[PDB]
């Protein structure tokens, strides 16, 4: 593979305002640092120091007090099914006391800027799996005793002297996963559980109103399947029926790298397409975007589940953590938080009957996966916070050839962070063009490359004294060039990037019959640009993806090399083409034509994603 990545380091690169990388939602944790895993045996005596500070991390998640708190909560005597509230409050005292008292962890709630806190499914959950509190032996009334409970313990467990209060609420974790029928169902309906949430909301609001409160924390966004029967059936639904009383989107984007010895891979086409469809209705049907927590994302090793810790295991989740946060980097004004799931230790978690730790951890015993013993060290899932461990600063406009290739760059005065992630599993030769309009001079550059050598996560660097043209980035791997200036860069161009929905959304593809769509008011700010029109095709494996594509019926060269892999594995294609549009092409209200030779699936969403530049940075 081959690809040239443009790298313009004086274009801020803006969309919804933002233009800075912001680590406290990307570089991320599933952690919360009170967590006694933090603590033990450790192969440093301050973990949260040497993982946190050292690697620049930040938080995070957590759903076990709440989950616990609510599974040994005295039932309201006065009202059955509903927690007791005095308890909430006696308890609480209790929880933000011990806070208070970990002086020591004090500091770290300025990593705590995106704290997410999740409800468990059970025994939050009212519907037909609903069980009893495990510790008290109560059943909630109703998702607003639900609520209630929910929204006395984010007043009365933090706050005051206590733990900041969370900064993003998700009603329920994966509320639909096991009771609708797991990831290839389609035809089960989330209406309860969007009930559920818009109930829960409201007790929450009734309780605490300033809590921003998101749903339904999906397991797995699949919308494609059964003909987008899951999408209507339950991420349309959870629109319809609870986007008006939702603050946030909560997702859980997972690449199954390894799921029965299939690829099924959201990084790429797929989770753009994904947010995309996603957005395109929220757009269609609400008039307006919400942030999305991507409060568990990375990979999934299912063929690896009766198997330990291993290095190579770590990489898959590597591999699909930078893939997908470089997704939600492309759209930061459209996340709130994106938590890689990697867990401290997830003691919690450990398989008794398999003799087998949690696969989703931070940290593991030295001695694993040979035995379950020795201090905790750093898996080499650490090794991507190492390779991100510097990533600050301005967004710079980066371009690549190669949709696969995805690059992103960060300026931060005189340090530049060059992001080069591959999608793809062949290794390819990036030819950099780095433009910069003031001479100023490389004085270093280090290559990190965090790749996969001997089945192991590394990260090779070289350091070099000027500017490079080429590097090879590996299979699936990511590099991160880190430039140092002789002078702070001067940033004074800007892409302002801005995205327009077509009036319309999932359309079926009938063979030699055009769709028509509108993607109108699209402000073209700049006198240069351009315009990526993003198509979201859902359709069966050997249905063509290579439409005839009209802009203004001016046809549009439609890529054969998408963002992403081929979806092979995958139940059927759902991914977003990105369609260079030129900018002289763009009109205020523009038509996109779509025909494809064949019938069936679905033209998901349509977004013309416009870029103004202020002046003509492509020339
Ligand atoms: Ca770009
Ligand atoms: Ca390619
Ligand atoms: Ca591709």
């Amino acid at each position: 593979s081959q690809a040239k990545v443009s790298v313009n380091l004086n274009v801020k690169h803006v969309v919804g305002g933002i233009s800075e990388f912001d680590r406290t939602k990307y570089i991320t944790i599933h952690a919360n640092q009170i967590e006694n895993e933090w603590d033990g045996d450790n192969f440093t005596s301050d973990l949260r120091d040497h993982f946190l500070n050292g690697f620049d991390v930040y938080l995070g998640r957590d759903t076990g007090g709440i989950t616990w708190n609510l599974n040994n909560m005295q039932e309201d005597a006065s009202r059955p099914g509903f927690a007791n509230p005095s308890n909430i409050i006696s308890k609480g005292i209790n929880t933000r006391n011990n806070y208070a008292s970990k002086t020591h962890l004090h500091v770290y709630e300025n990593r705590k800027s995106n704290h997410v806190v999740a409800a468990q499914l059970h025994p939050f959950w009212t519907g037909e799996s609903q069980i009893a509190t495990k510790g008290t032996g109560w059943e909630l009334a109703s998702p607003t005793a639900t609520g209630e409970y929910m929204g006395r313990y984010f007043n009365e467990f933090y706050g005051g002297n206590g733990e900041p209060v969370p900064s993003w609420i998700e009603v329920i974790n994966e509320p639909a996963y096991e009771a609708l029928g797991g990831k290839k169902n389609f035809t089960n309906s989330l209406q309860e559980i969007a009930d559920f949430h818009v109930e829960v909301a409201d007790a929450i609001r009734v309780q605490n109103p300033n809590l921003k409160i998101g749903g339904y924390t999906a397991a797995f966004p699949d919308f494609e399947t059964g003909d987008f029967q899951r999408w209507i059936n339950r991420d349309k639904l959870f629109i319809d029926v609870a986007g008006e009383k939702m603050d946030f989107w909560s997702w859980h984007l997972y690449d199954f790298p390894v799921i029965g010895g299939k690829e099924d891979i959201r990084s790429g086409s797929n989770v753009e397409a994904t947010f995309d469809m996603h957005d395109h209705y929220s757009m269609l049907k609400l008039g307006h975007k919400k942030p999305y927590v991507i409060s568990e994302y990375g990979a999934q090793t299912h063929d690896f589940r009766n198997e330990g810790w291993s290095s190579y295991r770590d990489w898959l989740f590597v591999r699909a953590q930078n893939s997908l946060m470089m997704s939600f980097m492309e759209r930061p004004e459209d996340i709130a938080m994106a938590i890689p799931f990697t867990i401290v230790k997830a003691e919690w978690g450990f398989n008794t009957d398999k003799n087998l730790p949690y696969p989703a951890r931070l940290m593991r015993k030295a001695n694993e996966p040979e035995s379950y013993t020795g201090e905790w060290v750093y898996t080499d899932r650490v090794k991507f916070y190492d390779l991100w461990k510097n990533v600050k600063g301005t967004r710079i406009d980066t371009k690549s050839t190669d949709l696969d290739i995805q690059v992103d760059a960060y300026v931060d005065g005189n340090k530049g962070y060059l992001i080069l992630n591959n999608l793809e599993s062949e290794e390819t030769e990036i030819t950099l063009d780095v433009f910069e309009k003031y001479d100023s001079s490389i004085t270093n550059i280090l290559k990190r490359h965090l790749t996969l050598s001997s089945n192991n996560v590394v990260i090779e660097e070289e350091t070099f004294s000027s500017s490079i043209s080429t590097v090879q980035l590996g299979a699936g791997s990511t590099m991160i060039l880190e430039y140092t200036f002789a002078n702070s860069l001067t940033i004074d161009e800007t892409s302002t990037e801005e995205k327009y929905y077509a009036d319309s959304y999932l359309q079926p593809i009938v063979a030699s019959q055009p769709i028509l769509f509108a993607v109108n008011n699209v402000v073209k700010s700049a006198t240069y640009g351009e315009a990526v029109l993003r198509l979201g095709l859902g359709r069966d494996h050997g249905k063509s993806l290579k439409p005839i594509v009209k802009v203004n019926n001016t046809e549009v060269v439609v890529p054969d090399d998408w963002r992403g892999y081929d979806q092979a594995d995958k139940g059927r294609f759902f991914g977003t083409i990105e369609i260079p549009v030129s900018y002289d092409l763009l009109t205020t209200n523009n038509t996109v034509s779509v025909e494809f030779p064949d019938s069936s699936g679905h033209v998901s969403s349509v977004i013309m994603q416009v870029f103004n530049f202020s002046s003509d940075i492509r020339t």
